[PDB]
């Protein structure tokens, strides 16, 4: 169903779907506010279906899932000259921990979506986005703050939910759809033992392919140097159709916020430059046309901006407020935004392709492809360039 030698993947994320993230969709998470008191929020899905109940959470949820994404997404994604979509969705969707808060049903509506995507000849990574315990203490994975994914049985019940999606979408059924099954979205390196993690994605690769399937590995970075995955699951090994998945972005501390346009787009050529080098196939899963990190709530609920130094001893850079929407940017800001973009579409074509995150949120326009397109700076069709070879790559 795919080459990832000769092909080139041109992706959105459908993200904020199947595991809820409050800058995504801060319409689910502000009714709890009272006043300019953000402390009686829910910070993730974890304390948001605690919080509501087991039969509330379904109500709301079911309207979510029903409309956020719909066969018409799948459709426009297509006419827009896109060829792929990456699925997240959290182990609660298929096994729950005895004491879990969170509701079942999302499958139901994955189900749908890899039909929408055969009808629009669309290819999906399935992405197993968050763990039991959490294995990076983000929200995105269902738990802030919580770091117990190598903790107690957390890792074993991660494995037995894997196998399950080995079982149901990299069989036969599938094959013309799911050009991947990614086994964990952004374990946390850094704080993890990196023996066991290796560990466990050796066991997840031997056990898909123990079921029959033919269908890629897919292994997110880690947060790992360039070239660090070089010697695992190798072809000299008998290890075959793996791609690793590098996430890209310029917004996540002082010092990358603090360089000038010029600065960004080096940074962004040299992606580029290095994944070449790389021994793997490799696809950039994630990245946006973010600037800063001024989004609400992108860091977390009640959490500031880097940008202006309110979060995470930052210094102060800029100002959040004149760049929250987009019809107030000025027309340098709108200019960076358009040479960023065709910059990264550049350097991540250079090998496997790219996902932007996201398709679509409720009013983050840094995050948002349809919102971007629209507003004439995201390339369309995605070819079309307005800065043609600001990385001259040979």
């Amino acid at each position: 169903a795919w080459d990832y030698d000769n092909n080139v993947i041109r992706g959105v994320n459908l993200g904020g779907w199947f595991v809820l993230e409050p800058y995504m969709t801060p319409s689910l998470f502000e009714p709890f506010q009272n006043g300019n008191d953000q402390s009686g929020v829910p910070v993730d899905e974890y304390h948001w279906t605690q919080t509501l109940g087991k039969e509330a959470a379904l109500r709301i949820l079911q309207k979510h899932w029903s409309t956020w994404i719909t066969e018409q997404d799948f459709k426009q994604i297509s006419n827009l000259g896109l060829n792929f979509v990456r699925i997240p969705i959290g182990y609660w969707a298929f096994q729950l921990l005895d004491n879990d808060p969170y509701v079942q049903g999302q499958v139901q509506y994955l189900e749908k979506a890899l039909g929408w995507a055969r009808k629009n000849n669309i290819r999906v990574w399935i992405d197993l986005h968050g763990a039991p315990g959490s294995q990076n203490g983000y929200d995105n994975s269902g738990l802030r703050d919580s770091y117990n994914f190598q903790n107690g049985d957390n890792t074993q019940v991660t494995l037995n939910v894997l196998n399950t999606i080995f079982k149901k979408y990299g069989g036969n059924e599938y094959s013309d759809v799911v050009i991947g099954i990614e086994l964990l979205n952004e374990p946390l390196g850094p704080v993890l033992n990196m023996d066991k993690l290796k560990q466990f994605f050796l066991d997840g690769y031997n056990s898909l392919r123990q079921t029959g399937s033919v269908t890629p590995v897919i292994i997110h970075d880690a947060f790992q140097v360039f070239g660090y995955w070089n010697n695992f699951l190798t072809v000299a090994e008998g290890q075959w159709n793996v791609v690793v998945d590098h996430h890209h972005y310029q917004v996540y501390s002082g010092g990358e916020l603090s360089r000038n346009i010029n600065d960004h787009i080096s940074v962004a050529c040299n992606w580029g430059w290095d994944a070449k080098k790389e021994s793997h196939w490799n696809v950039a899963g994630e990245w946006s046309a973010a600037l800063t990190d001024c989004a609400k709530w992108l860091n977390g609920v009640n959490r500031g901006a880097r940008y202006e130094g309110a979060y995470d001893n930052a210094p102060y850079i800029g100002s959040c407020q004149p760049l929250l929407d987009i019809s107030q940017w000025s027309d340098e800001h709108k200019t960076d935004t358009r040479r960023y973009i065709e910059a990264q579409l550049d350097a991540f074509e250079y090998t496997g392709g790219w996902v932007f995150w996201s398709w679509k949120t409720e009013n983050a326009p840094e995050w948002s492809f349809q919102t971007l397109t629209y507003n004439g700076l995201f390339p369309q069709p995605v070819t079309d360039r307005q800065f043609p070879n600001q990385c001259g790559f040979h």
